[PDB]
């Protein structure tokens, strides 16, 4: 059980996350209303939400997504798309642990995720900060599904501490770094990380702990099945680094479970 507030936020950013896959939301002109095709993001279409910056095939690893201005909810949202292109997958396979001592001492991160964020950080950082400067009363949130949630996590770790808080909402994200990085993400201030998983979705179980990867705490585990509407009673908060009460269980994993976080995700064309 989580509160309705958290449930509402989780649902909303799940939808900004889903909206990132829509091709049209990756090269839209600035100032256009953000919409999606289907039933991907009805709460987003509420606004009142417009593109600050759309992007596709940026840097290394085909970085894709958008930066949005949400005037109703008063948000500046950086939404990274998860895996779709061959280039993304090649990057997902760059799974060696590289030092990111520049972010936190003794930390290591997925070579591809970090290289990807690294290749677009200077540009994305300026755009977010330009937005903060124009809308000081807006809240900055980074979000994404899977690979997109990995990116948002690394981006949040890198960009906090610059005068504005950054909350990160990740949906079915893989592990991103070693134990030191898991610890750091657990205690880092200047924003909160909401790492959300769903049933036996295989992605948050990768890469393995036996490759040296670790998950930060806490975890919000959705227990309702695939294609099943989520209620706030279906989300359980699980604590402890690499905790096993949620998605990290020694049972058979599932792929369809990866595509259902509140609603369909990773399916918008
Ligand atoms: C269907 C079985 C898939 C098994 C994948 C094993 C991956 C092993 C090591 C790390 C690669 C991580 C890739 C994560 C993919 C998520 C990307 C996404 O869905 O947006």
């Amino acid at each position: 059980e989580v509160s309705q507030d958290l449930f509402n936020q989780f649902n909303l950013f799940a939808q900004y996350s889903a909206a990132a896959y829509c091709g049209k939301n990756n090269d839209a002109p600035a100032g256009t209303n953000i919409t999606c095709t289907g039933n991907a993001c009805p709460e987003v279409e509420k606004a009142d939400a417009t593109f600050l910056y759309s992007f596709e095939d940026s840097g290394v690893g085909d970085v894709t997504g958008f930066l949005a201005l949400d005037n109703t909810n008063k948000l500046i949202v950086l939404s990274f798309r998860g895996s779709r292109s061959i280039e993304n997958w090649i990057g997902n396979l760059n799974f060696d642990l590289k030092e990111i001592n520049d972010i936190c001492s003794g930390c290591r991160g997925h070579d591809g995720f970090t290289s990807s964020w690294r290749s677009v950080a200077d540009t994305l950082r300026q755009k977010v900060e330009d937005a903060v400067r124009e809308h000081p009363d807006y809240r900055v949130v980074f979000t994404g599904h899977a690979l997109g949630g990995a990116l948002a996590t690394v981006a949040g770790a890198d960009l906090r501490g610059n005068g504005y808080d950054i909350d990160v909402f990740s949906y079915g994200a893989p592990r991103v770094g070693n134990r030191a990085f898991a610890e750091f993400l657990t205690v880092q201030t200047g924003g909160t990380l909401y790492r959300i998983t769903h049933t036996n979705d295989i992605v948050p179980r990768l890469p393995p702990r036996e490759f040296g990867y670790s998950h930060s705490s806490p975890e919000y585990w959705i227990k309702s099945g695939t294609l099943v509407p989520v209620t706030r009673n279906d989300i359980v908060k699980i604590e402890g680094i690499d905790a096993t009460g949620g998605n990290n269980q020694p049972n058979i994993p599932d792929i369809p479970a990866h595509l259902w976080y509140f609603g369909l995700i990773g399916t918008c064309l």
